[PDB]
């Protein structure tokens, strides 16, 4: 339960560099559904972002990389600061990105389904989440477990409708960077969103299924 990837299997991983307002950079994951389309958090907003695709070490420039500019974030219009429902937000890149071995997209299939708790999925990621420090700064995964929503009770606004409990404390820190997907199946389900400061599981991540319409909307309109 923390897991190094084989270089590259992953290809529609995408790391993130957001230029704060005042400045600083700070850094999420995500993933790219389209060639000029990246799928991520809407805590990740700033004032502008950078995606690298084709990376596995991340500190580690290679000749895989493709930096694309975004030229626009597509905030969920209902994304609430307090709450944090509807912690959505998609990347408009300035380009296409290029279709090599190591830079591929995600599509979602055409037909999906609520998920129920019960089944495993995966995360892959470098760790940008919450405010503890990665970790690695290599791919990795692990395996998560899909809770009943009861068990995300303490988390006051939680909303089985809206996200997914995701972990079990018994048997789980790792859950990736924020923005990254929760495969079920190979199937994107989940956005990694937030969890304790203490990251001790279960975390919440975005349920995809109930955004796939807006999903669809903006990519319609762009
Ligand atoms: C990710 O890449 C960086 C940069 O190459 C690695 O950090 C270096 O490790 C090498 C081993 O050859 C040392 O000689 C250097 O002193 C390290 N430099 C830096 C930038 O820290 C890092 O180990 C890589 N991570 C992996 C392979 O997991
Ligand atoms: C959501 O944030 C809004 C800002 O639009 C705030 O007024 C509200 O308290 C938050 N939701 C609730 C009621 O928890």
């Amino acid at each position: 339960g923390g897991t190094e990837c084989k270089p590259h299997s992953r290809p529609y991983m995408a790391y993130l560099e957001i230029v704060t307002s005042n400045g600083p950079s700070k850094f999420c994951g995500g993933f790219l559904i389209r060639r000029n389309f990246v799928l991520t958090a809407a805590h990740c907003a700033g004032r502008s972002i950078t995606v690298t695709l084709g990376a596995h070490n991340i500190t580690e420039e290679e000749d895989t990389w493709q930096k694309l500019e975004v030229i626009k974030q597509f905030r969920h219009p209902k994304y609430n600061t307090s709450t944090l429902h509807h912690d959505i937000m998609l990347l408009k890149l300035k380009e296409k990105a290029s279709l090599t071995l190591a830079v591929g997209t995600l599509p979602f299939p055409s037909q999906f389904n609520f998920v129920p708790p019960g089944r495993m999925c995966r995360v892959a990621g470098w760790g940008r989440t919450g405010v503890l420090k990665p970790g690695s700064d290599t791919l990795q995964e692990v395996k998560l477990r899909l809770m009943d929503p009861q068990a995300c009770s303490h988390f006051r606004d939680f909303d089985h409708n809206l996200q997914l409990c995701v972990g079990n404390p018994r048997k789980t820190a790792f859950k990736g960077d924020s923005g990254g997907p929760l495969l079920c199946a190979g199937v994107a389900q989940g956005i990694v969103s937030y969890g304790r400061s203490d990251a001790k599981p279960p975390a919440v991540f975005t349920r995809i299924s109930h955004y796939r319409p807006w999903i669809n909307q903006i990519l319609q309109a762009n």
